[PDB]
């Protein structure tokens, strides 16, 4: 009974502030955990720049843009894609950032997305 998409406002974290630097130890686990933390409001976003991914833990969970129209209410439509050892699980659009657990770090901005749950 989950609606297919949910509007979320994600805290954007600087990489050196992140305390828990990934969601788990396999592709399937990190996708599962990321979805749980999104549902619970305990998921942050790190914008990818040079130096960022080597300071985070693989497998990575990205949010990627899933369509070019719409963006209803200022929320870019996105979906989850995981990466391990240079192989991606999912194909989608441009990366908005890498998801990490949020455990109370102070963000620098909030990023509004319309997330495809599955
Ligand atoms: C505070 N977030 C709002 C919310 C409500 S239901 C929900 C959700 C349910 C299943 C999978 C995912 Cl990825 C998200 N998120």
């Amino acid at each position: 009974m989950e609606k297919t998409h949910v509007q979320l406002s994600l805290p954007v974290l600087q990489v050196r502030d992140v305390l828990v630097r990934g969601f788990g130890d396999s592709v399937e686990e990190v996708l599962s955990e990321a979805r749980q933390h999104l549902k619970d409001g305990t998921c942050g976003l790190v914008e990818v720049e040079k130096g960022v991914l080597p300071q985070l833990e693989q497998p990575y969970v990205f949010i990627k843009r899933s369509d070019a129209r719409t963006a209803p209410h200022g929320h870019v439509m996105v979906e989850l894609v995981a990466e391990l050892e240079g192989i991606q699980y999912g194909r989608s659009g441009e990366t908005l950032g890498v998801l990490v657990p949020h455990v109370g770090e102070i963000p620098v901005a909030y990023r509004k997305v319309l997330l495809r749950k599955n």
